[PDB]
């Protein structure tokens, strides 16, 4: 609970005013809780925000399990889930606090050692929704994790090297890029 | 050297740390000047950062024209393009600033007289290539503009989404991407 506290404190707090200018003492005090338990539960600001970044992955996952009931084919979840990538990024809340946080642990492979497991995360969608495509014959990927890889970084940059552009356009795009890249599987 | 020396002090900071992290004291301390130097050319932050960003950008281009030999046909200009991005020590190194910089600056108008000219040299490599392919017969594209951006941000995001992996995985991804996008145009 005093833990479920800090985390839903301290999720609000940065995204209100970003990584860098939270503190770990805004945190306790807004939280209820103390530098003591604080430092139990978390150790640091970093691993505290890694532990949000967790939870937000897993609540990604859930939304994309009942979403993706709104795509039949893995062509069509390739489709759906680069636009719903897109789409919800524009408004996600915490996405400058994130931005901000990469760039601050970048030279450290500690604040970017559980960055792995979860970035893994992100591109294990691909891989399930590859995977599946070649046992259904949608198409035949050499191997998968390269794919995925790929997929899910081209697919980060479009959605976030775009950020200046009308959002209709851009879901074309995207949608074009969806369309173009399946055809360089077959 | 007056103005054509802050430039540098300004690029190393901006690529170390971000574009937060890096402030107007930071620079001319480590610089040695006036606070005010900023003006002639360089007005607010952002167009500091807009400038250096120009510099880097043409410095790419540069180079890129004269690499861009080693490739034969069109096809084989979109491949080299793309892996020489990743092994470059221009513009690209910044692409994380750049994001930071758009979860900030980008209401102001100048983000679109100043920032646009920028982009333009973002995709105009794609669109010679893609153009040139064109008139070559190497393949036929509907809307060059459409294909080039997408290809710009894509590759940008392969190149910067794994900035922290061995470079020769990353040379691999890239073309393996390159050969899907292609072979989905065609
Ligand atoms: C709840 C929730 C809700 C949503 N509406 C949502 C929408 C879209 C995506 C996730 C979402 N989730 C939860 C999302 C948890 C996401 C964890 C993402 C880890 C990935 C980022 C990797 N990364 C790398 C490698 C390298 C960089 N230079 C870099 C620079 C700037 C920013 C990121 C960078």
């Amino acid at each position: 609970n005093l833990k479920d506290k800090i985390l839903g404190v301290a999720k609000e707090l940065f995204i209100k005013n970003g990584y860098n200018a939270t503190t770990t003492g805004e945190i306790v005090k807004l939280s209820e809780s103390s530098k003591g338990n604080l430092y139990y539960h978390f150790k640091t600001k970093e691993n505290l925000f890694l532990e949000i970044l967790n939870i937000q992955e897993s609540k990604w996952q859930e939304q994309w399990k009942k979403e993706q009931i709104k795509a039949k084919t893995n062509r069509e979840k390739f489709y759906l889930y680069n636009e719903l990538s897109l789409t919800t990024e524009y408004y996600y809340p915490l996405q400058n606090a994130i931005i901000e946080f990469y760039t601050e642990y970048y030279k450290t492979n500690s604040i970017n050692e559980k960055m792995n497991k979860l970035e893994n995360k992100y591109i294990d969608a691909y891989h399930v929704i590859f995977k599946e495509g070649n046992l259904n014959g949608e198409w035949s990927i050499n191997d998968v994790n390269a794919v995925s890889k790929i997929a899910a970084n081209a697919v980060n940059g479009i959605v976030t090297f775009t950020h200046e552009q009308n959002i209709n356009e851009r879901i074309k795009l995207m949608n074009k890029f969806s369309q173009i890249f399946l055809n360089g599987l077959s």
